């Protein structure tokens, strides 16, 4: 069907891509980076962070695939070596489809924006001190002053989130994780430390204590949000679909990218 | 219908369980510690758990509840002066019930044996170096070397869980989180060193090495196990139901244990 | 002797201050902030970080004291209550000196800048990742990548070196200690994790791979430096002098503000 | 002069041995195992060990070199194929000597016993929980609940004290470190969490609850001590020797074993 590729735009992936292009040409393939129906991106892990931001409005219509032309990647899980035997699985279609939750943070002001992570959403302040209220449920829970902090996917726990101490969860687990950074606790300043897992349904808000200004980052895109009155972090309705073509299991993943290889 | 009431066996507990008794009798409420129906627990959460173990056999048929006549517990959230309303409430019934995922572990020898978990269960080594790998749904994952490992359930990330750096995850979450204990990690020897999140239907098996002696412990229980073939580890079928009366979101429980109450 | 005395500027400490400077004036006491020996500060910590980047050209002449109108404080650990047994032993005088390692930072550019920490220097990026190479004594150590470093002094230990993992260690020791904040770690990027204590006459170096934009913070203050060539870390040769009127022990310090008081 | 050799007992590090021995009956040097100077070790760090508490009562006499027959170990780190090159140089003698500072450990019972360590002493419960007062120079500064402590010397900090968040400090700082295994925090139970760097003529005691039988380890050792009053640690104001032939920096072992090497 309609498929386009994305690239990192060195010449190791240039050339891939001009490559799996004139394979497709040889299928029932049309190439349209409007509508497309399958989204290959050839690179790394942002490579592909970017390529889901730039569909995340088809995420439903489309199956995503990575090609790693650098280091093994977490979402960019296969070869530059096996671009044919993609090519042709990818044209003949019977493949099976894998969803990944997906995380929705909304910003609200004094209006509303709203944002979907792969990854991770972080809030650190705009050059004060970071002080907030972690609402859960309508519950305050503790009044955080660190550095910041991190809400991430399950595929995102093994990103910043892992950094952070957070523990790495399965992708079948629709949930959220929040995660500190260098908070202070003292006698008088308590938190708890521990990250936090959250299931669906769930709502964690954070909320201005003084400075309302917060520098707030989805995934590599970081943007200062002013007079905030309102973050909320909750998993998405939505999700990211992985077309599969063979078994490579998420510890499977994880061992390759971090025991060894 | 059928009851009966555990105690610590301190002064404060034996009173209130023989005042709960009295209270009790004035109701078709009929005490039978062999087939009760309710379960009341007055002392703290290792009461608490004596008293599920006591009747793991019939989880199924039995709603707990926990007084905590020292400091908050988890399990036993329920005050000494609310003992009147308790003891009402119980007996005109019509009370919600709310489960809670549990553990199974299974120790293969050179026969079988397999436990219920409500916390967690962990493994360390009878006396020499602990070394064991860890595999992951038949996936070899790691070779562990250090201390011991904790597999925890979410009502047990509280626990054990949080002291080895493990998350803490809501009840609702069907899952199991494995934690390290003092793992050596430098250019020969390598763990995950994060916290993994399993979800249900998962198998994580730990497999000896060289020695196969292994201190388990399955709560407070703990027990030498010889010629250990093999520790499997995976969420339970069964569940523990309690009998709730009134909103205590496990968040709030959280913050008033660790946060400030 | 010749004394001034700083304040937070709000009501409490700034009328403690006009009565101290009015008990001084029964005395030979003259108030002079160009050339001070006793400089005493009435706030928070803050407040004291500021007093002694204000004298930090004479510190060899000074001896600090600090007063804590809010909350216990590491520096300013004498409570307004008693300010005037305080006034009165500082002005008779004969009182012990109590001296703490202080950390130099030096910044190459491509010029020389040299800056004097209390508690700690830190680096992170201008906005881009923060890459840098980190060589012990011209040894490269590792390339590190993450969110930043944090160079501490002993008494800074206590904070941001605290909430960063950081061992706590006692003044009287001359060494310096380097913490990491959020490091990536996986197959290809390897970092120590543990942080690091040096003694006297040892250089650290972070030297920068790409981008040669860093903040760099001395304590409260922090600045954006541009074309940096190298970061140098070294104890001082210059030590903080704290006036001592009777015995409050470092650990005893450290209990109060995180045990309990 | 007088030397001995000791072997980890496995044909590599025996033939290795007998080698050595061979080369120096070509030289002045007498092999004795009662009064040595020179103690050479063959094989891994626990094989070193080893050898420094066979004549921990001469420590002031003998000069330690250790050599690796496996991986590089942090105390035996010459390889086997320098072995020559080391027996030349030390039958001429006119080596340096390298001092690491040592850590004493005291066991009051209702009688005494102390121990020496060159990586650390730790202390665990009979199989009870395991409760202990802290007093550091006779201040109360905490109640420890958990699994136990670990008291390393500078040079252990790279050992057992690295897997429980220690700090790695250089060897020149007389100085000793503790850290916590899985202590227990919550409203009612605190403990500081952070590491515990203390200096020389420091006295750090630990002092029984409840259950007074402690399984104490010094270094590979470990001993049941029962109706224990007291452990005290503090530095020892004995040394280590190591003859060193060439410059290999602290860090750069450190590189070596957790980098790359
Ligand atoms: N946030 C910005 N713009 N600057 C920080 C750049 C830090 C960096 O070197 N990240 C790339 C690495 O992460 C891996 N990766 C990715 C990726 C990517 C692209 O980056 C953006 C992402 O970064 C993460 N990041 C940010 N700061 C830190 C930090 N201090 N420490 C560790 N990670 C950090 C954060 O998550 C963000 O989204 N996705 C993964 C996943 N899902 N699983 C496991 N590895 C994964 C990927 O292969 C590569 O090895
Ligand atoms: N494992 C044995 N026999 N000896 C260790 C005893 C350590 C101890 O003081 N535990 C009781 C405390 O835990 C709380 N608790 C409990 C409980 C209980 C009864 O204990 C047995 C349990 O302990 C835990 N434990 C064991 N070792 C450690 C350690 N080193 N650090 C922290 N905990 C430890 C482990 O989990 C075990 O099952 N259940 C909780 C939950 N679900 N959530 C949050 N608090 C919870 C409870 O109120 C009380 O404050
Ligand atoms: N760095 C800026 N401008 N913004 C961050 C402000 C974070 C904050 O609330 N710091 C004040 C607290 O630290 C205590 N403190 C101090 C102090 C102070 C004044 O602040 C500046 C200092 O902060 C530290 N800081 C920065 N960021 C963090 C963080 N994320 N987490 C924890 N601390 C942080 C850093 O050290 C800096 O110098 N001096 C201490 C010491 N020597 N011992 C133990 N407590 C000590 C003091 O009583 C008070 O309880
Ligand atoms: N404590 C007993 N009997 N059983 C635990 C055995 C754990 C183990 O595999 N240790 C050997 C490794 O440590 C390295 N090492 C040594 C050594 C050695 C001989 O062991 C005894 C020592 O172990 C340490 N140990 C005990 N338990 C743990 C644990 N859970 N995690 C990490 N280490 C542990 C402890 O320190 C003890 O003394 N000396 C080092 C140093 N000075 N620097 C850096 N590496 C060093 C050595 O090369 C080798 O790679």
């Amino acid at each position: 069907m309609k498929y386009m590729i994305t690239s990192k735009g060195d010449e190791k992936s240039d050339l891939l891509r001009l490559n799996m292009i004139a394979g497709f040409g040889e299928y029932d393939m049309e190439y349209d980076d409007v509508e497309p129906e399958i989204v290959i991106s050839i690179g790394g892990d942002g490579t592909f962070l970017s390529a889901f931001h730039q569909y995340e409005e088809r995420l439903d219509e489309i199956a995503f695939i990575g090609i790693h032309t650098g280091h093994l990647g977490f979402y960019a899980d296969w070869r530059p070596a096996e671009a044919d035997k993609l090519v042709k699985l990818l044209a003949k279609g019977e493949y099976q489809k894998v969803s990944y939750p997906l995380l929705k943070t909304t910003v609200k002001y004094g209006k509303e924006a709203t944002y979907l992570a792969l990854n991770e959403s972080t809030v650190k302040s705009s050059g004060g001190p970071f002080v907030v209220d972690v609402v859960i449920n309508d519950i305050h829970f503790e009044r955080f002053r660190g550095d910041g902090l991190c809400m991430s996917t399950p595929s995102g726990t093994t990103a910043y989130n892992k950094s952070l101490g957070g523990a790495l969860m399965h992708p079948s687990i629709e949930a959220m994780q929040l995660t500190e950074m260098a908070s202070i606790n003292n006698r008088v300043y308590r938190t708890i430390g521990s990250p936090l897992v959250f299931p669906k349904h769930h709502v964690v808000s954070l909320q201005p204590v003084n400075d309302k200004d917060f520098q707030i980052s989805v995934d590599h895109l970081s943007i200062l949000h002013r007079d905030v009155q309102e973050i909320r972090y909750e998993v998405s309705a939505k999700k990211i679909h992985f077309a599969r073509f063979r078994s490579f299991p998420f510890w499977r993943r994880v061992h390759d990218s971090f025991i060894e290889d």
